[PDB]
């Protein structure tokens, strides 16, 4: 059973299958593990995929249901949520794309291997099956794609059944009447979306003062966080959680308080969800006998090159530090398999988007004004709210704005900062931007085409440069 | 009352009335005459606006009527179609758009004259009303944005009733049982398609040999036309009408032949759309007392800095060469005016996209494989299936791909072609690239937010690059 490879990939995520695919397309003989039954790690199993799913299905479930279809002249008698329906759409985009993977491993001829991966040399790693079989495989180097888990509150117990993770809260199976989010992050604010959509009755908890994670612009957070009130979304910001019990009833009880202290409440729910945060994952993978340290929250440190203390062997994607997005993981599994054949290793984590597909969709690259105040940058404002955009009235969709943030000087873009209606594909233009050093002025400059919501992000940038806009 | 103004704009279009409020914004007096009773033109008032507000109406009936929300686990016993309802909610887009254009007008102190413009002198300009008032205006720079319209069919007569043009076809009371359209351009194939999905029979006429008009590629306008026939529609091509008949039935007899000529035939229907072309408008400028001479298609020739051969007397917009599109026009008005305060003046016509609303849409920017056959460049090709993209595949759309031409030695980004969902706002990015004079490698070296359509665009840009794609 012996095999010899140049690279050894262990994990299938989007950082690990996609390295293993380049690393064969550069000529290198490439093998990867994975110790789960499907390929496509957290983003496509549990991940981003069956989220967008329900994000896309119950947006059109509300625009249905709503007052919305009957404003187009398209008039329906009475409007039923079928969720085992919506549940198997979700799943059969999850089951294309994981096997999809498979295909792409074979169309490369790229070597699978199923089991759980150790590293037992430095050119050797061994993965052992379900039954106790072992697999040992000879190479050259490694590369690490372990990915993330699910961090857990200490002191609550996720069953999956009524207090549950992004996993369970997924693949719930009816709709609760009140649930409750712990965490107004990315991953539980689309969550909690989708279920207010659905007629469950969501709160949502956080600690800290904002929704939307870290790195979001604070005036987009707010002018957020007031559009998802006005849905029926709520939000207790700056309180903490002190536990929670499951009763005999069947009712939750969430012990909150002030996260200054004070204002004791006791909130009640159906279905607690807990989201605070992610985690890298290295159990059982032996660091230790490597040498290989863990950084105080988990992560393995790795240089420019993604070369872990021992050079043979890299680490990427969420198992590293960074943003922990799949995108992230992805760039970094192409860039360091591209190292390891001799060529350059460079990213830029400035010039990673993120993306918040709710409805509003909210997205955003580079920085912030907060970052900018902090780093004592001189920056002017360019805003452009979706009302004046064409497309936008045309549709009758007008929530939220652009906001460019450019250099006091050089009129160079520094951030872009979407709240509205296609945010997550209008971002992708404002990396392009970062890349090349854009200024504010050539994206005014450019000929951006009529009835696009990307007219919003060009009017922005010329406000920025010039002072006004066109249309507002 | 005579007024005296530093720029005096004729036509409030898109591209006179962005013209009129830049102008004013830069510190010119500024008028803008117009004939109609409300501004914003062809586009605003029986063009972009009206036609994309059905395209979306009619889409998402599509999907409420047909098998695509059912899937979902969106039930509803019996979708009906309201017609007056969804030609209601188009009306009020036109409305808030027009309405928009007019207080813009206010907040940039532009002078708006109701009447009918017409050139007296070199400095002057005569705006004649409806009730045969007169108003004169003493002006220094004088700017010709007045449009275009459709063009008439020999031997065939338009009355907007049962043989109607762009106008009639927007305003139809009730869905056609069969309709014929003359022309399968850009805005025969929209407004045909919108009928399609109400209910009609739906057959083009389309005297080339491709549908999408000129400068579409050719592998695009075939695959983009296998797709709507799939739809329903169909297609007449290569062929050319010689008469219509109003028969005592109320039906219309199509009399057919060959485009190059043959043998006849008759096709029936109850409504005829004539939508040829469009053509300059000009009528009772004054331009024959200057001494402007027009072009053989009757535009008005103009040099860089878009002056006809009267140093101080303009020309912008679908009066002149150049793609007959709302952000052309609008472009030309911005730097134009520009040009007028003594700064640069650049539009680069290859670097203007185009966009077909359909579903799936159609969006490019750049040359087709055509141009670069003709011009002898050397290029390579990179494509990407929708089918692919982790985005199509969770929300089940995937018809399309997209098709990256790149120079063969410089790797340089010559054009981008995009068949499927989102391709209106991914062309965007395109143009942006082109702007840059990137190359393949730089696009596909930028990180795209994961599940957006724009990833297909950076694959696009990695096959043409590398050879291969990471996910196809
Ligand atoms: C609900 C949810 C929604 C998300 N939505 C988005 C989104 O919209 N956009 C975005 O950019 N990001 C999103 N993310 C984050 C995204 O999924 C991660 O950033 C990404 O999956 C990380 O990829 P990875 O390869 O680094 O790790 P993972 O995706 O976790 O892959 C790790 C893989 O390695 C395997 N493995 C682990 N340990 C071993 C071992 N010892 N031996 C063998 N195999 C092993 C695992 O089984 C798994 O297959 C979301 C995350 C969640 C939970
Ligand atoms: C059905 C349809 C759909 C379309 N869809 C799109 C689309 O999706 N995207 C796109 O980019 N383009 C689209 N177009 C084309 C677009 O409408 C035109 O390219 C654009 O309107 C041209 O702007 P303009 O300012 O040059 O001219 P116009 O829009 O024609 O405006 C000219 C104005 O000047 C006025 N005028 C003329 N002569 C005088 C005079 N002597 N005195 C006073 N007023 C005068 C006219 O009444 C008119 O209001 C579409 C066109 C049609 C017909």
């Amino acid at each position: 059973q012996p095999i010899d490879a140049d690279v050894t990939v262990i994990g299938s995520g989007p950082g690990g299958y996609v390295a293993a695919i380049k690393a064969a397309q550069l000529g290198f003989k490439t093998v990867c593990i994975e110790k789960n039954e499907t390929l496509g790690g957290t983003c496509l199993n549990v991940g981003c995929i069956p989220s967008k799913a329900l994000l896309n299905n119950s947006h059109y479930y509300h625009m249905a249901h709503g007052k919305d279809f009957a404003s187009r002249g398209i008039e329906m008698s009475e409007v039923r949520l079928n969720l085992d329906k919506m549940m198997e759409q979700k799943s059969t985009a999850v089951k294309a794309l994981t096997g999809g993977i498979a295909h792409l491993f074979k169309q490369n001829k790229v070597v699978h291997v199923n089991g759980y991966g150790k590293i037992t040399g430095k050119n050797q790693v061994t993965a052992t099956k379900a039954d106790g079989g072992t697999q040992v495989i000879d190479t050259k180097n490694i590369l690490i794609a372990t990915g993330s888990e699910v961090t857990p509150f200490p002191g609550i117990t996720i069953d999956e059944d009524t207090i549950v993770s992004s996993t369970g809260a997924l693949s719930l199976k009816k709709v609760p009447e009140k649930m409750v989010v712990i965490g107004a992050g990315v991953i539980g604010v689309e969550l909690g979306s989708v279920w207010q959509r659905l007629g469950a009755d969501v709160t949502a908890v956080e600690f800290l003062g904002h929704v939307g994670g870290v790195g979001i612009d604070m005036e987009i957070s707010k002018n957020f966080q007031r559009i998802l009130q006005k849905q029926g979304f709520k939000f207790k910001l700056n309180t903490k959680v002190t536990g929670a019990t499951k009763k005999s009833d069947g009712k939750i009880d969430v012990s909150i308080e002030a996260a200054s202290g004070g204002k004791a409440e006791v909130i009640t729910c159906d279905v607690l969800l807990v989201c605070i945060g992610r985690r890298p994952f290295t159990k059982n993978l032996g660091l230790e006998e490597l040498g290989i340290e863990l950084d105080p929250r988990g992560r393995i440190p790795v240089n420019t090159r993604f070369q872990t203390k021992i050079p043979n062997i890299y680490a990427i994607g969420d198992v590293v530090a960074g943003p922990m997005l799949a995108h992230k993981a992805e760039d970094e599994g192409i860039i360091c398999v591209e190292g390891m054949a001799g060529g350059a290793v460079h990213i830029d984590y400035n010039c990673v988007p993120s993306v918040i597909y709710t409805h509003p969709e909210v997205a955003w690259v580079g920085k912030s004004e907060e970052q900018l105040k902090e780093e004592g940058i001189e920056y002017k404002v360019g805003k452009f709210p979706f009302a004046a955009n064409s497309r936008a009235k045309t549709n009758a969709d007008t929530d939220g704005m652009v906001k460019i943030l450019g250099q006091k000087s050089t009129d160079r873009v520094l951030g872009a900062h979407i709240l509205g209606p296609g945010a997550g594909e209008m971002v992708n233009e404002a990396a392009l931007a970062l890349e090349y050093g854009a200024s504010c002025e050539d994206i005014a400059r450019v000929c951006h085409a009529h009835l696009t919501l990307s007219e919003a992000f060009r009017e922005a940038n010329l406000a920025a440069s010039f002072g006004k806009s066109i249309n507002f």
